[PDB]
């Protein structure tokens, strides 16, 4: 039993049979190498299946790989199954046809479950580090030369500069002088205890100034910190804007959008507020680390142009 003492991946279940179209077979070592399996949280299934789909072959869902309607991934009572829906994914083998022009080991690979390595058209054993980047993907910005092991960042002094009376800190514990602090944290002391993985509960009230105090460990490479933290964006940033005033400002800890997930959400959430940008105060030691700005919350209709965010990005992280 690969799923022995663990009570929250549901979603690690759910992707067994759409796995399996690929030949894969994933142990519990295996399993271990995803974040969320070996804390045990709540999870999409999908974000985990586009993480899966680029460490063993070197490509994203947007290559269409998994693009067969074979197997549904569902969500009933906020539990993922693979129960009927319009939701449903596994391999297409029209699309490895394509493929195999310039990946020749790329249909060895999906028949028997192997890592196709990019850099070598050759097929290992599963391992997180051989491919870091989905090399179909275009990203959006630039991405950090060197990650180093910093302390954590202290967003006190930002955050107490910020207009605003009333705030609301998510994640980890924050002081902020001058303002009135509620605290959402799965901790004994918090304002509102919860288990973050399940997101802002639709009991927490409005505030003027949300904060996001949530990071995310970086392993292999900038993309997978950023892919980890995807659902962490959708479970509290995105959940966020529901518990804004007019006008209100979300601020969130984040690592830009390097994967396809944190892009969509990053413009679904951009796109409710008048303002929306990204900076790295001095405070933010951690290269891959950035606070998204969010000013202005409102209801209006409102395009998004992601090349705003997207060239501030390549800035931080180039030194440019």
């Amino acid at each position: 039993d690969v799923f022995q003492n663990k009570a929250n991946v549901c979603w690690a279940k759910a992707l067994v049979p759409v796995l399996k179209t690929a030949g894969i077979d994933m142990t519990t070592e295996q399993w271990n190498t995803v974040d969320y399996f070996e804390t045990d949280k709540a999870h999409s299934a999908e974000i985990v299946l586009n993480q899966l789909c680029v460490r063993f072959f070197g490509l994203d869902l947007d290559s269409g790989l998994f693009s067969a309607p074979t197997v549904p991934l569902s969500i009933r009572n906020n539990h993922w199954d693979n129960s009927p829906s319009p939701n449903m994914y596994g391999l297409n083998k029209e699309v490895v046809r394509q493929l195999s022009r310039r990946y020749p080991q790329l249909p060895r690979a999906v028949a028997t479950g192997r890592v196709y390595d990019m850099n070598t058209g050759t097929l290992r054993n599963y391992d997180p580090r051989i491919n870091l980047v989905p090399v179909n993907r275009r990203l959006p910005h630039a991405l950090v030369l060197h990650h180093n092991e910093h302390p954590q960042s202290d967003f006190s002094s930002f955050v107490s500069k910020l207009k605003g009376r009333t705030v609301l800190v998510v994640g980890e514990k924050l002081s902020v002088p001058g303002k009135m602090v509620d605290w959402l944290s799965d901790r004994p002391e918090a304002t509102f205890r919860a288990r973050l993985d399940l997101g802002i509960p639709g009991d927490v009230p409005k505030y003027d100034i949300i904060f996001v105090n949530v990071r995310t460990p970086y392993k292999y490479h900038h993309y997978q910190q950023c892919e980890d933290h995807a659902i962490k964006l959708s479970m509290l940033t995105k959940k966020a804007c529901l518990h804004l005033n007019p006008g209100g400002t979300c601020v969130s800890i984040g690592y830009g959008y390097a994967d396809r997930a944190s892009e969509s959400i990053i413009g679904a959430i951009a796109r409710q507020f008048k303002f929306s940008r990204v900076c790295k105060p001095k405070s933010s030691l951690e290269e891959t680390e950035v606070l998204f700005v969010f000013i202005g919350y409102d209801r209006k209709a409102r395009t998004h142009n992601p090349y705003k965010l997207s060239s501030t990005l390549t800035n931080i992280y180039t030194g440019s």
